């Protein structure tokens, strides 16, 4: 997992975040913050 500080309630929210931050959308909302894979 890659850490982010981006808050979230649902995993789909994390897809654009992870795409911007790490180059792929694969990501889940984990304990209220995005994690990217």
């Amino acid at each position: 997992s890659q850490f982010t500080d981006v808050k979230c309630t649902g995993s789909k929210q994390c897809w654009p975040v992870c795409k911007q931050m790490f180059g792929k959308p694969n990501g889940k909302c984990m304990n209220g913050k995005c994690r990217c894979y």
